[PDB]
């Protein structure tokens, strides 16, 4: 399958499905969540949890705006 784009106003967001294959093994991450998880996600998460608070949580991977979005 392909990646996605997150298409925020502010400029797309690429996710990257193979550097988190490799960088995250711990597939249930992301993967097997409950219902309400396609929903649910958004600005919120994005900067929370969703993707730069396991940034910052990991120690590795983008935390600053223009590393995430680009036109
Ligand atoms: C969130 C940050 C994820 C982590 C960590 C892992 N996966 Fe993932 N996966 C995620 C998304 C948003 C998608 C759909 C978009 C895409 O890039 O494909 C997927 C897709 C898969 C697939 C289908 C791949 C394909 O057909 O090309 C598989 C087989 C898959 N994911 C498995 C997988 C495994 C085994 C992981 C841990 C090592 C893993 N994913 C991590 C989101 C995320
Ligand atoms: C852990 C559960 C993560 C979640 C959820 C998301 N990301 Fe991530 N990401 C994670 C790690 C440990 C890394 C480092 C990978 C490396 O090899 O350096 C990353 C990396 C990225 C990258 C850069 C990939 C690269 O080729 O260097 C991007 C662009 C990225 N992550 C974006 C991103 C987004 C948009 C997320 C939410 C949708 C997201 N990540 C979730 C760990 C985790
Ligand atoms: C990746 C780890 C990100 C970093 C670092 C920052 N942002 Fe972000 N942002 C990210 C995603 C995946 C999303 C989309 C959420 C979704 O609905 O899919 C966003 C969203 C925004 C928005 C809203 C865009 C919209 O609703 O169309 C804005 C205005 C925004 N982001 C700005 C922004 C700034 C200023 C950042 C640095 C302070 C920043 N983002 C970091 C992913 C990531
Ligand atoms: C559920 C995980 C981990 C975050 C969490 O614990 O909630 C998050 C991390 C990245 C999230 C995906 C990012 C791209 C997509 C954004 C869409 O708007 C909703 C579906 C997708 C496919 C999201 C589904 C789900 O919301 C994921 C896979």
């Amino acid at each position: 399958a392909d990646d996605i784009v997150l298409k925020a106003k502010n400029g797309d967001v690429k996710l990257p499905h193979k550097a988190h294959q490799k960088a995250v093994p711990d597939c249930k991450k992301c993967h097997e969540k409950g219902p309400g998880k396609i929903e649910g996600f958004g600005k919120e998460m994005a900067h929370g949890k969703g993707c730069k608070g396991c940034h910052e949580e990991m120690k590795k991977g983008p935390t600053k705006c223009g590393e995430c979005h680009k036109k």
